[PDB]
C-alpha cells in the first residue's frame, strides 16, 4: 500500500530471463506457504538422477500482521543451519531491522549479522553488517526511485581493511510499452539488459555484459510466447551462436513445472544436448 517495491524493479525480470536455468539433467523443487497466523512453511531443494547428487534444504518463515513482524528462517539438513528475524518499528514507520545468525552442524562456528536500513516511499535504502570471524564484511544497499526513473546502488565495505571489497551498480529505467534494466559488477564488469515487448503476444528480452580490460564481450537474446493455457514456450540464444529453449507450464494447483534445455552447436551436434527440470510455485488453496 505505501512505498513499493524499487529494488526488485531494478531488473528481476531481465535477469530473471537472463539467469539460463542450469541444465545440469537434475530435478529442482521449490515450493512456499504463507498465511494470515505467523506461519510460513518455505521448502528448497534440488536432486540429481543421473548422479549421485541431491540435496534438500528447509526454510521456516513467519508472517504476523500484515507489514508488521516477519521472520526469515534457512536451515539445511546436509548444509548449514542459520535463522533470522525482522521486526517493523512500529513508532519509527520505515524503520526496519533485520538480524540473522548463522551456524554450522557439528562444528561450533556461530556467524552473527545485523541488518538495519530504512524504506522511505520515496526511496529504499539499508545498511547491512555481517560479522565473521576471520574478517567481518559490510554489506549496503542503496535504491533511489524516481517518477518513471530508477536507480540502484549496491555494495560491500571492506571491514578488515579501510576500503571497499566490492561494489555493484544497477540502473532501472521504466517506459510505457518498453522497459530498460542495467547492471555493472563493479568498476571491472559493466552490463546492461533491454526487454521490449510487442503489441501481440511476443515479448522480447536482452542481455549481455563486458569485462573491462579485455575486448570480450558477450551478448544473449531471450523471449517469450504465450499459447493461452497454464503453459508459455520462451526461447533464448547466447552470442556463442547457443540454441536455448524454456518451457515454463504448471502442473498441480499449487506448482509449476519449468523445463530448460540448452544447445551448444559449437559441439551439440558431435556432442550432446543440455536439459534441466525444475519445479517451483507456492502451495495454496
Ligand atoms: N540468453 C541467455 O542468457 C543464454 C544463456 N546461456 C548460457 O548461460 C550461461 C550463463 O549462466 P549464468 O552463470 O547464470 O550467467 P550469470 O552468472 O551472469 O547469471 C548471474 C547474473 O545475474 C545477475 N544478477 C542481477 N541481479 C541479481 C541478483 N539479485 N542476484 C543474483 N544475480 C543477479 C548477476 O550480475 C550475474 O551477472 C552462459 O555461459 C551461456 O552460455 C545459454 C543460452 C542463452
Amino acid at each position: 500500500m505505501a512505498v513499493p517495491p524499487t529494488y526488485a524493479d531494478l531488473g528481476k525480470s531481465a535477469r530473471d530471463v537472463f539467469t539460463k536455468g542450469y541444465g545440469f539433467g537434475l530435478i529442482k523443487l521449490d515450493l512456499k506457504t504463507k498465511s494470515e497466523n505467523g506461519l510460513e512453511f518455505t521448502s528448497s531443494g534440488s536432486a540429481n538422477t543421473e548422479t549421485t547428487k541431491v540435496t534438500g534444504s528447509l526454510e521456516t518463515k513467519y508472517r504476523w500482521t500484515e507489514y508488521g513482524l516477519t521472520f526469515t528462517e534457512k536451515w539445511n539438513t546436509d548444509n548449514t543451519l542459520g535463522t533470522e528475524i525482522t521486526v517493523e518499528d512500529q513508532l519509527a514507520r520505515g524503520l526496519k531491522l533485520t538480524f540473522d545468525s548463522s551456524f554450522s552442524p557439528n562444528t561450533g562456528k556461530k556467524n552473527a549479522k545485523i541488518k538495519t536500513g530504512y524504506k522511505r516511499e520515496h526511496i529504499n535504502l539499508g545498511c547491512d553488517m555481517d560479522f565473521d570471524i576471520a574478517g567481518p564484511s559490510i554489506r549496503g544497499a542503496l535504491v533511489l526511485g524516481y517518477e518513471g526513473w530508477l536507480a540502484g546502488y549496491q555494495m560491500n565495505f571492506e571491514t578488515a581493511k579501510s576500503r571497499v571489497t566490492q561494489s555493484n551498480f544497477a540502473v532501472g529505467y521504466k517506459t510505457d510499452e518498453f522497459q530498460l534494466h542495467t547492471n555493472v559488477n563493479d568498476g571491472t564488469e559493466f552490463g546492461g539488459s533491454i526487454y521490449q515487448k510487442v503489441n501481440k503476444k511476443l515479448e522480447t528480452a536482452v542481455n549481455l555484459a563486458w569485462t573491462a580490460g579485455n575486448s570480450n564481450t558477450r551478448f544473449g537474446i531471450a523471449a517469450k510466447y504465450q499459447i493461452d493455457p497454464d503453459a508459455c514456450f520462451s526461447a533464448k540464444v547466447n552470442n556463442s551462436s547457443l540454441i536455448g529453449l524454456g518451457y515454463t507450464q504448471t502442473l498441480k494447483p499449487g506448482i509449476k513445472l519449468t523445463l530448460s534445455a540448452l544447445l551448444d552447436g559449437k559441439n551439440v551436434n558431435a556432442g550432446g544436448h543440455k536439459l534441466g527440470l525444475g519445479l517451483e510455485f507456492q502451495a495454496l488453496e
